[PDB]
DNA sequence: CATTAGA
DNA sequence: TCTAATG
């Protein structure tokens, strides 16, 4: 956790560079299991060899580890940290809808910068087009102050469109979070569940709503169960307009909300931890359900949930306020 | 780990 | 269809 820090960090840098700049899935995949086990390691890694004893650590990594121990740096690392082509991918990559594939291809053609991107706005597709548009605002954290306002709005419409809707603003936001990255709205309705053959409009309707009034302003991608946009708070009696904000709306079969809802609320740790516990407690939990464990190894059989409660109850835990879903 | 675009 | 990107 800190005894093994710098080692794991360089390791992650290396890995990272492989998967992105180059296309070295293995090397890249290598760098991580390494960075994983070395991190589990309870003692101060004193040397290559020492590391080397590890599972996943070959001669190559060890070799780096030595140099890193030897001198606070790493050449290959300093070299990458330098290189423009590489630097460039790292950046272009920030643009929403720009992955590495595309990162590399752009570079290739010589689009290294943002400006470059603009001049060649033609080469960018709609998603990336928006990404480019809102580049600045896409990076900005969302203040809960704002979070509350947004949420208020969405809830309002959802309601008005259909009284039957059930919507949850999941994520950190849900968990107290002073800020948040984007807004995730968990949707479901009684007329949608496991079986009941869709009802795409169900999503469609509300989407429209939100756009209607100008809360949703763009569409990154909208499909039959997942919508992905950009929204924005009405810039008041002007002098101050609001930033463009990433926003996801997902339709859910009412017969799996709380699970999913549980799930999105997290934290990551609350998850796993709650997840590991359902196991002893004789269950299985995942993004949609909770199934009682059958001794023959596994077993199935979706347990019926009407609230986040139902789940804890099952695995007989203490009802944890989201607030304290932190770990 | 899955849903949407895209070409 | 495969392949990319976000989550
Ligand atoms: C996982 C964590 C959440 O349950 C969900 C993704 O929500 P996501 O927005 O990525 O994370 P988060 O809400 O914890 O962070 P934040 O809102 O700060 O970006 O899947
Ligand atoms: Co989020
Ligand atoms: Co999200
Ligand atoms: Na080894
Ligand atoms: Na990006």
């Amino acid at each position: 956790e800190t005894l093994n820090g710098g080692i794991t960090d360089m390791l992650t840098e290396l890995a990272n560079f492989e998967k992105n700049v180059s296309q070295a899935i293995h090397k890249y995949n290598a760098y991580r299991k390494a960075a994983s086990v070395i991190a589990k390691y309870p003692h101060k890694i004193k040397s290559g060899a020492e590391a080397k004893k590890l599972p996943g650590v070959g001669t190559k990594i060890a070799e780096k580890i030595d140099e890193f121990l030897a001198t606070g740096k790493l050449r290959k690392l300093e070299k990458i940290r330098q290189d423009d082509t590489s630097s460039s991918i790292n950046f272009l990559t920030r643009v929403s809808g720009i992955g590495p594939s595309a990162a590399r291809k752009f570079v290739d053609e010589g689009i290294k910068t943002l400006e470059d991107l603009r001049k060649n706005e033609d080469k960018l597709n709609h998603h990336q087009r928006i990404g480019l548009k809102y580049f600045g605002d896409f990076e900005k954290r969302i203040p809960r102050e704002e979070m509350l306002q947004m949420q208020d709005i969405v809830l309002n419409e959802v309601k008005k469109v259909d009284s039957e809707y059930i919507a949850t603003v999941c994520g950190s936001f849900r968990r107290g979070a002073e800020s948040s990255g984007d807004m995730d709205v968990l949707l479901t309705h009684p007329s949608f569940t496991s079986e009941s053959t869709k009802q795409p409009k169900l999503l469609h309707q509300v989407v429209e709503q939100l756009q209607k009034v100008h809360f949703i302003t763009d569409t990154l991608s909208k499909g039959e169960t997942k919508f992905m946009g950009v929204c924005q708070l009405p810039s008041k009696n002007d002098e101050k307009e609001y930033p463009h904000r990433r926003i996801d709306i997902r339709l859910i079969p009412k017969d799996q909300y709380y699970c999913g809802v549980l799930y999105f609320t997290g934290s990551d740790i609350f998850n796993k931890n709650m997840r590991a516990h359902a196991l002893e407690k004789g269950f299985t939990i995942n993004e949609y359900t909770i199934r009682p464990l059958g001794v023959t190894g596994v077993a199935g059989e979706p347990l019926p949930v009407d609230s986040e409660k139902d789940i804890f109850d099952y695995i007989q835990w203490k009802y944890r306020e989201p607030k304290d879903r932190s770990e």
